[PDB]
């Protein structure tokens, strides 16, 4: 069906200037933005970000690196937007992504791999959730007949 | 100097696929993003948007059209930001644009010339007060001894 | 040797606005350009070239597909141009393509996959004899003693 | 109105890889394909062509020239595409071209400009009509409300 | 003819990733290289570059900025590449360069305009005796009789 | 950590113009540029780069080759830059390699493969000491803690 993604731009993606790439890789895809904002991330609401992981060690650092910067919060829709946009961005370590995936050409370092996204539809759902309580856009693309059916 | 300036997608421009294409020719500019984020326009706020032309014939239209699908609004800060960005965007008329613009580059017609940007920083305060009541995110670039002094 | 691959970009690629990226990857990668023809596919003519087929079920889908829309008929010639073709299209289901493939890139669906390429040798120079019946434009580029060898 | 333009890439522009840059440029504008083909001209043919010019010193130049190598005729359709197909393609000398325009980012000599267009809407529909008398392919973009009206 | 002018990327040049970007610009002009490195400018030598002005008060500081980070010299040649590469690379002040120019998509301000070319042809043959005393590399492009002649 | 490779841009890059946007890549990519230089090969020395495989058959035509046009040799730094050096090259037959990699991408034939690369660290070092004895540029990018950590 029309499955939903929260895609972050993280801050070193802000600050080396790479918000339009990555925008442009989504649009030219097919999938609709549905939710975008650029923001500062504060500690409470980090900590309720990365809340499944308020157990492990490197919480504080994911904590305070998310902090450090701005970031670009977005949701994008369309049929599995969830695992392509995991396959789109490549792998964790950006020596181990395939060329023609997001880390594969920006990152160097699995802290600094420029991007994030939902691992999974609930995942997702929870994400958005989170970061649009507000809502999302409502639009329809008139290319959707030549997308999509 | 740290003047800004509102920049905003209009609704072809975010149908039609450019919103990635027109940010990162900011950022490659060497601008900085202040704010951004996609909505749905409401017909109030579309009409004080376009007061200055209350009394034009084409009003109605304006609005009707600002409504007719959600935009990116934007706020990018930089010496100049105002005028260059005038001279990015290009002509009112596509037609009339200088090879380069933006509208030259995408747009056909003047009801659909894709992206809109403050022609005075004035009225650069007057609708970032009006699109962004809440305010600015906050950042320093790395690049920025680089782009400036 | 110099085989010769059909290549089409369906009628949802033309909407989409990617005849010009689709030639640009065929021109960069040092193939070279043998025919080309945007037209509009009568459907004797959609059932010849789907006539391979016309047995199964979904044929009728298929033949009234291609004739919905103009699409841009071309051959190209090179080195495993029909096996690299294939690969550079990627795989029928576009969340199965890999990054970088042209179906990974801008395909959602398999019924708007985008483009269509010759599967083998064989199948290739039936298709070039079907679509351009009149022959292919004779030309030597300048650049061959620097991709072959 | 919609008018039409008569669009060609000269010898020059197939040998240097332009194909898909130049395609994609029109695509980009928002103009819409009517007619593209890649061929071989014989010289009874661009006689016809620059008859205009046969009473002229350069004329037997310019006919030995379009017959060295394939070219790719296309008609392109918009709001005043002749005028601003000109404007696009650049000065006929690429050393007084604006920057932006074709010529200007991709020629250096007049004889090897890399495009032309027609000048004036009478000589588009008469290189339309003498290039394409078979007709050209309808279509309507469904992006067509967010380009026009 | 065959002329040549000396092309500098500097210091902010780098820092900001656009080497290969400017370096496209004069390849997809046709323009030929004909010669380029990487290097850090010593004191002395960047003395004898601006000699010229050296009795100017913002000598010093154009010296010094020259020093701080290293840069890419280049020879390009072609007609009118002198003339041309001022074109290209735009107006001394960003904000009043062509949008188009390098100036114009890429700097802001006039310390820091990402770029330097020989503003005369003896200039330029002062300024490549000066960089490339051991010479420069020789080669004859394929391409060279679809761009000149 | 900081380990470096020597990235060769072949002949046929040269020729064909792929200068800018193969640099483009590992700028786009997070490495460091540390050594560049535009420069004709002498036999003598080609012949001490392939070395390893003088006493293979196609090593007299594997030192003719470089010989016969300019090329652009560098060295570049970052976390894993020769191993991600390698697969962003791709498999050195460009119909094995993988799509989103350059020969993937731009090369057809084995002797016309583009680009070469050091294929292990210790000989990036074997490669650094011959091509590059007189050292390399030093510099310190300004996004580097933006980079890495």
């Amino acid at each position: 069906r029309m499955e939903q993604s929260f895609i972050m731009i993280k801050p070193d993606g802000v600050q080396r200037g790479l918000i339009g790439d990555i925008i442009s890789r989504f649009e030219k895809k097919g999938f609709y933005l549905r939710g975008m904002k650029f923001m500062n991330v504060e500690r409470s609401f980090a900590q309720q970000h990365y809340a499944d992981l308020s157990d492990k060690p490197f919480f504080p650092g994911l904590v305070e690196y998310i902090i450090s910067g701005p970031v670009v919060a977005m949701v994008w829709e369309g049929k599995d937007v969830v695992a392509t946009g995991r396959r789109i961005i490549g792998a964790t370590r950006p020596w181990e992504a395939a060329p023609g995936t997001i880390r594969a050409d920006y990152a160097v370092e699995v802290g600094r791999n420029v991007i994030h996204g939902s691992d999974s539809v609930d995942n997702g759902k929870k994400e958005i959730a989170l970061w649009f309580p507000e809502g999302l856009a409502e639009w329809r693309s008139n290319l959707h007949p030549w997308i999509y059916e």
